[PDB]
């Protein structure tokens, strides 16, 4: 939904996640906590760790961080021609775990951020720009198949 030379600055900054995705999705899910801490509450799992130094010592939301950039990444890949891939996430999300679209804003906005902290040198105007893009693809689409389920919020 973004032009050939968006997705290539899209997958240039993923590559740098790639090197290193539990570092990077250990990060993000810390951003997003102390951001918004009611997206917490979603997490049975998490819902005990009580401060940044309780977050950064969890070993399973280190694990959890691989795994939400692991499938996120899956979906930059397909650059826009990703309904596959977002199928049964909009599903587990929507009707599993009770996400709201709102959140999905959230955890865009600390990937950004974290993007932002750890490559600034290479996280430019352009490349900022792309990542956006491509963050509110996902979210529109997820949105969509939300409504498709009969969801919204
Ligand atoms: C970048 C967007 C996200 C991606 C790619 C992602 C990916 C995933 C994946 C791959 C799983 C395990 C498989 C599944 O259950 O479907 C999962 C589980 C889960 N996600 Fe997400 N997720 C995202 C954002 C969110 C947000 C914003 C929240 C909450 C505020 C969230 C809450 C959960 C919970 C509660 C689980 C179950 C945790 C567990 O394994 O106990 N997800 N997510």
């Amino acid at each position: 939904g973004l032009s050939d030379g968006e997705w290539q600055l899209v997958l240039n900054v993923w590559g740098k996640v790639e090197a290193d995705v539990a570092g990077h999705g250990q990060e993000v899910l810390i951003r997003l906590f102390k951001g918004h801490p009611e997206t917490l509450e979603k997490f049975d799992k998490f819902k005990h760790l009580k401060s940044e130094d309780e977050m950064k010592a969890s070993e399973d939301l280190k694990k959890h961080g691989n795994t939400t950039l692991t499938a996120l990444g899956g979906i930059l890949k397909k650059k826009g021609h990703h309904e596959a891939e977002l199928t049964p996430l909009a599903q587990s999300h929507a009707t599993k775990h009770k996400i709201p679209v709102k959140y999905l804003e959230f955890i865009s906005e600390a990937i950004i951020q974290v993007l932002q902290s750890k490559h600034p040198g290479d996280f430019g105007a352009d490349a900022q720009g792309a990542m956006s893009k491509a963050l509110e693809l996902f979210r529109n689409d997820m949105a969509a198949k939300y409504k498709e389920l009969g969801f919204q919020g």
